[PDB]
């Protein structure tokens, strides 16, 4: 399914390129610009345990998922990854636990050395 396809297929986008976070874009956006430190993001996104076992979606709450960029409001990966997205983009993001919960895990949502599977839409995003 789609987290086997991002781990065969995906670009790695860390920097020390330890296949951390991998990226697959499934729809182009526009725009020259790509989110930077400090912005106020909108997206819509499905994200998972990579083996299915629990799913969370912002379209539960009825209203796009709103993070400012780079301040660790959100997992690492997240600010990694949305950084490299352009508005209108969708992209699949698989995630190794060290840019996720850890070793700790985030009871009762996340076990300890989760992979995290995301559908992330990049709605908007604003200036500080
Ligand atoms: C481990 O805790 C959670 C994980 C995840 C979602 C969580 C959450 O909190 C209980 O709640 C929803 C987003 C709704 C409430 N809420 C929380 C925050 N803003 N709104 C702020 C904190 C968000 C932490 O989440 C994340 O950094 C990532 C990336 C952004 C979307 C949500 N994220 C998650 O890790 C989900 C998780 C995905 C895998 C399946 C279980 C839920």
């Amino acid at each position: 399914g789609a987290p086997a396809t991002v781990t065969e297929q995906g670009e790695d986008i860390t920097s020390k390129k330890d296949r951390g976070v991998l990226k697959i874009v499934k729809r182009v956006g526009n725009g020259e610009e790509t989110p930077m430190i400090g912005d106020k993001v909108y997206v819509h996104y499905k994200g998972k345990l990579s083996n299915g076992k629990k799913f969370d979606s912002s379209h539960d709450r009825n209203e796009p998922f709103v993070f400012s960029l780079g301040k660790g409001q959100v997992i690492k990966a997240w600010d990694i990854g949305v950084a490299t997205m352009k508005k209108g983009e969708i992209a699949h993001l698989l995630i190794k636990p060290e840019y996720a919960y850890g070793s700790a895990g985030s009871l009762p949502k996340i076990p300890s050395n989760a992979t995290l599977f995301f559908e992330i839409e990049l709605l908007d995003f604003k200036g500080e």
